[PDB]
RNA sequence: ACGAGAACAUACGUUCUUUGAACCAAGCUUCA
């Protein structure tokens, strides 16, 4: 049996994911359809150090295959025994609000100027930064695939915990200075194929 | 007498299948896709696709687990992928092809390549340093026409085979294939599923192609 | 060689143990796809009576072969052909019948 | 867990910030304020307030002049703010965010603009004729919410951290906050410094509640 | 009236499991 975890993340501050024309520092977008996108790397691996910070004594500084149990059966494993398969299935995240945002006669991204001011110079050295825009909205989905009946209340109760540590911390680049802020709100499990018996449970420990 | 399944795998994320480290000096990119080596056009392998599919299948028809060897899986597994046994050795039912890129010319009237390049980190929490590594991907949006030929030689057993093929599709549908799926990638979705006969009309084939086009 | 690629190329395949996850490679080699194999095969004709349902059959194998593989891991992927410019021409003694062959076959 | 800052920042002189020359229309506008972009009103960048914020406690820690990168500041400085050594990289702790404009309606009710443009006139040599430009600040009063949100890492120095917290808030009323602040701009005042925790009240709040409250 | 007739080197097998493009950085300097 197999869940479908879907929500939305919005951006309360600017954004930028990435790097890599005649400017500096771009976002990465997508490919074809050109909109600025949420890696589902940089989703799950923020996710992850977050939720394994958090479920476990302070802090975090050991390998992401030394997890706790929790964190190592919800996000998976690579050891010469104890490889274990992801029970969380992470999506690329294309921006879903561009109907909003070009509402407001707005760019999907902007470019934020900045400056470098030397000490001993106070010159300018300025460069361009690229960061799509706050209000943006991000429609995700994460698979959820379920194996064990007496462990997918604490599975979706790190879930949760994950989504609020991520509620107070940034989503890639430049973040402390400014970038980066999310917010989660519509979360919602749904069934993929045949109804779990438990999933009013998962709405009202996952809706809180 | 053979039927023909016939659809679209279009891949909803990137999806990053296959590799060789190429001799010819590409410079400063690695881990490429696999790809068609006359056309040059990235690659579905009819392997990859039939053992996620024989994967989900076997790992469905559950209760309890799915750890058991290939050969010994469910009955409908063995008849629908084959078996090789000493005694008990069945014919595959099912024969898959090496899908390719089709929709090249949709790719090109948007004016962007046919593959792109991911950079992706991985910082170690002792030092806090990140090592960039490009992972070659196939672009979103892009269509994967394939074609599985079903061998048919019992009636009583196809109306079950194809809903087990259609289960096998949807639980697909709910999983990746490929590479780095659970970063991301290797999201996809079927679309235009159909049946059709290699030759000669089989009679009962509404309700395959209405419980495949479900 | 104008596309100045090999004539055989080298195709990987992992397998994914389910107990234990782990994957060992192996590889296979294949002649490449666009690949071309000129053939002739030769009929001799004891009875002319069933030259027709011959040469039926024998297109029959040809299609039927086309919805099959031909060697090897047909299973999983490879091995699929397609039949083209399938004529018939007599070799020796003059056969009064021979269009009625090149259309059955060359259909 | 974490714990936020949450507070108010005013401006007592009018203020000026950021910068663009933008393709689409300049107007009779030169060197405008950096603005928020959806929302289209005046915004505080986390950078800025972040760039001062060290420039003002890298004058009072190691005082006066320092004439340093701002790679390898004081210690304290470089476990709040952040750095990037060569491969030992030690990490920030302390996350600013895009400060926008929260009073909105109260500005409104007195049918005063966002906004602030003056009409900045230069007296030339001694031929002594005007040449006037127009520059485009934020109005004196107007308050600004912010959330600095701060992670706990260490138990026993939290004390410390909101102490020069507050020394740096305190060194900054005394100060411009970018822009064209030397001839009269950027002069800020902080108020309603309250903190509060995620989940919890743990790593006791209410010494750090007095200390900001000062 | 060919050391020859008959005979698929064929079957089962996911190039897959790990990982944030991070960190360092007042659009500012002289303007009645």
């Amino acid at each position: 049996m197999k869940l479908v975890i879907e929500g939305t993340i919005v951006l309360k501050t600017g954004m930028h994911i990435g790097g890599s024309g005649a400017v500096a520092s771009p976002v990465v977008r997508d490919t074809l359809t050109r909109l600025p996108l949420i890696p589902g790397s940089s989703l799950k691996g923020k996710m992850r150090y977050l939720l394994a910070k958090e479920l476990n004594n302070g802090i975090l500084l050991n390998e992401p295959n030394n997890d706790q149990d929790e964190i190592l059966r919800l996000f998976g494993s690579s050891e010469k025994d104890k490889i274990r398969r992801a029970r969380l299935k992470f999506n690329d995240i294309k921006l879903s609000n561009l109907a909003e945002l070009e509402t407001f006669n707005v760019s999907s991204t902007e470019v934020k100027f900045e400056n470098t001011i030397n000490r001993k110079t106070a010159v300018a050295n300025p460069r361009q930064i690229e960061r799509v825009i706050a209000g943006s909205k991000f429609d995700f989905e994460i698979f959820y695939n379920l194996d064990d009946i007496k462990e997918v209340e604490k599975d979706f109760e790190n879930i949760k915990q994950g989504f609020d540590l991520l509620e107070f911390d940034y989503l890639g680049g430049h973040g402390t200075r400014g970038s980066g802020r999310i917010a989660f709100e519509n979360l919602s499990v749904i069934t993929a194929v045949g109804n779990f018996e438990k999933i009013n449970t998962l709405n009202e420990i996952l809706g809180a």
